């Protein structure tokens, strides 16, 4: 009667499931399910649809590009390509501040 049903969907990776709760407020339905999702380690962009009273908590914000593992020329941010006084090629991880030998030729053929 005075109680209205509300849904929840936990779109997570190691935590996936659905549930339902009864409340007289929308804010209360949120707050109760937040404590519910909390103990499951699920928090995310809290979306809602007024047609179905479905609260949707998605674990994440985006997925980003699926392919593009550094396949472009030039040096990437924080990288230095410098040579020794003998013409030997070495790289500098300025991100961690260390030297590293990263050449496309393994063993220098």
């Amino acid at each position: 009667g005075s109680h209205m049903q509300y849904k929840l969907i936990l779109n997570g990776k190691t935590l996936k499931g659905e549930t339902t709760t009864e409340a007289v407020d929308a804010a209360t339905a949120e707050k109760v399910f937040k404590q519910y999702a909390n103990d499951n380690g699920v928090d995310g962009e809290w979306t809602y649809d007024d047609a179905t009273k479905t609260y949707t908590v998605t674990e994440g914000s985006g997925g980003a590009g699926g392919q593009g593992m550094i396949q472009e020329p030039a040096l990437p941010p924080g990288w230095e390509m410098k040579y020794t006084s003998e013409g030997v090629r070495y790289f500098v991880d300025h991100n961690t501040r260390t030297t590293t030998f990263k050449d496309p030729r393994p063993g220098f053929e």
